[PDB]
């Protein structure tokens, strides 16, 4: 889905991306950031791999946004942060095609 697309495109660290997820989850029953972090961390150690935990966290967060209906708001929020990090507009265009 667009959750996997957004998670693949973003280059933000979890330390920053968590802010957008936490901001856009207001009013929903989506998991908080510590709940996501604990769930993914356990899921990572029950099936250990070379997949960075940060990538699993971000993908879990994008999926959770899709489940509770704020993936579009999260994509806009993530793109705002990336543009603040001067992510090139040519690359923002690649994710803007979901809109």
């Amino acid at each position: 889905s667009n959750a996997e697309r957004l998670a693949a495109w973003t280059r933000l660290p979890w330390e920053g991306l968590r802010y957008s997820y936490n901001r856009e989850r207001r009013g929903t029953a989506a998991r908080s950031c510590p709940q996501l972090e604990a769930d993914v961390a356990l899921k990572a150690e029950t099936q250990p791999s070379e997949i960075p935990l940060e990538r699993q966290l971000i993908l879990e967060a994008c999926r959770e946004a899709e489940r509770f209906g704020f993936l579009h708001e999260l994509s806009i929020a993530i793109v705002e942060m990336e543009r603040l990090n001067k992510r090139p507009e040519a690359e923002v265009e690649e994710i803007a095609k979901l809109w």
